[PDB]
């Protein structure tokens, strides 16, 4: 029993965190197979960022310009070509320690594991969601850039998100490893606000499941109410709608439980309407929604 | 920017799980150097559990009783002894990814970071604190057991916790490295109540710093208050009484600030007595006590 805002285990990241400089400007790359994926804006001084064209900032450049670190020694770039936002470093050397992988691009509501690193070398790990509006509420410095963001099946690492930059708002935006931003954010130093933060329904139904299954029952009611009268006080209270897919995604918490999917919406609805009272959820004062139902299942049944 | 429960990177303990089994029991192992450390409970059944004499359970096994597997590998158990709680299992093989390692013992309030294991293998990573009543809330299930809590200094990890049981109310008990419980519990399955659940005022205090220098600071008030004034409040409200060392503790996030740390106990005393009025900090409906001063300033300046 217990529930815990839980990251995945970090060691097959680990072994491929590296250091990029280029110029005088470094920041993490992620080193897997003979390749080197980073930032493009590691081409960048703190001015060029105000408007930076990569393509003509990147013709300056040469391989031996970008400098890859992996511990204490040095890799041999051999090419550069840019994806996107991304740079790929081809390296000599094949990473030793590449893990089974993939490169996927996550929805909005899904959560992941951030390695945060610095200067290469890993600080902490900790799990986040994507928000709906594309942002990432991470906790990142300057040198964070290129700390990566990722899932693991088993033995395959799912890296699904590239850290980019941190928004006027102290919010966080960045790319899949294709180099393609989540949501409509740019690589430069401009006024980039974020869209409205609505909460996840889905996991948030998913978390009060793991509450009932660790104890925790008091907001349980004797009522119900359906995906469209649910809605109406979802779109009131800045939560995302809930769908039939969503609803099918909680069936499994819903057999454990025995609560009816939309039992457990009348639940939420009373806590939305009427408050915690000054009364705790899983020894949360608010309604938590950076897990999944994949996620309350994994941590419930002890997936390794 | 931004704030988040952040653990260590795992891998250097990722390396150390292993698999124990002794009979029908199975549960997790840390190996180190040649020495594989674990709950001494894995003897028992789970009958012997309500009364277990470990001694007299422990002479009908052998060394060729402990099967000890580290991946898909046996290792040889060539020697076994009690230590307090823990049974240390000398095997053959030196673990060639044993890290820098200490045995700490830790002091309540203290954090460190739990890698949970099921059958020697990682499932998660999160981080938690000693609480005032030698209890972590935990997330674990069966067979977690032998998992462990750790701190990371460079590349020295200081194993402070090991896994041991969860008491009939949900929480956790578990031992240092050398098989010694934090708190009074016991490996039984009997009776067993936790004390007071305290609040760690010091480390309330630091994430209020933390709350600060990331810029939430609605909270900050005009007054100031004085360690007994504080402490009369923070008594009634099942807060730990504060020293002049944990006031000395905060002096770096009071130079960094430019907030006394008296000023910020006037703050807290507020938060206190009048509530948070459905406001948040760092994203919590409620004070936030499991994030050390030197956790602040570690997450703060970016510390790998
Ligand atoms: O945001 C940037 C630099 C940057 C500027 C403009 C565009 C782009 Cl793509 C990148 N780096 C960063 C990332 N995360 C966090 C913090 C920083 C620096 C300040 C402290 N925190
Ligand atoms: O508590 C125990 C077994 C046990 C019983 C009595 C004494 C001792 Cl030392 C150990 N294992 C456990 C640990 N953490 C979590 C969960 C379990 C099982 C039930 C599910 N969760």
């Amino acid at each position: 029993s217990g529930f815990r805002k839980m990251a995945f285990p970090s060691g097959k990241v680990e072994g491929c965190m590296v250091q990029v400089t280029c110029g005088t400007t470094t920041l993490n790359g992620l080193w897997l197979d003979d390749v080197v994926y980073c930032p493009r804006h590691v081409i960048c001084t703190s001015e060029d960022m105000l408007n930076p064209n990569y393509e003509d900032l990147l013709i300056r450049k040469s391989n031996h310009n970008f400098l890859v670190q992996a511990g204490n020694v040095q890799l041999r770039v051999i090419g550069h070509s840019m994806q996107n936002c991304v740079l790929k470093l081809k390296v000599d050397t094949a990473n030793p320690k590449t893990p089974k992988y993939k490169f996927v691009r996550i929805q909005p509501g899904q959560t992941f594991s951030v390695l945060a690193c610095y200067n290469g070398s890993p600080s902490g790990v900790y799990q986040c969601a994507m928000r709906p509006n594309f942002t990432i509420k991470g906790s990142f410095l300057n040198g964070s850039c290129g700390s990566v963001g990722f899932n693991i099946d088993y033995d395959c690492v799912s890296f699904c998100y590239m850290h980019h930059m941190e928004l006027p708002t102290g919010v966080h935006a960045g790319t899949d490893l294709e180099g393609n931003f989540y949501g409509p954010f740019v690589d430069r130093q401009t006024a980039q606000a974020a869209g409205t933060d609505t909460t996840i329904t889905v996991n948030v139904l998913a978390w009060l499941y793991a509450a009932v299954i660790n104890g925790d029952r008091w907001f349980l009611n004797r009522f119900t109410t359906t995906l469209n009268d649910f809605n109406l006080v979802a779109m009131k209270y800045n939560y995302e709608p809930l769908t039939q897919d969503h609803v099918d995604i909680l069936g499994p918490l819903s057999a454990q439980t025995g609560i009816a999917v939309l039992d457990m919406c009348a639940s939420l609805k009373e806590l939305l309407q009427n408050g915690m009272n000054g009364r705790t959820i899983l020894g949360s004062a608010l309604l938590e929604d950076e897990f999944t139902p994949f996620d309350v299942v994994r941590q419930c049944s002890g997936v390794t």
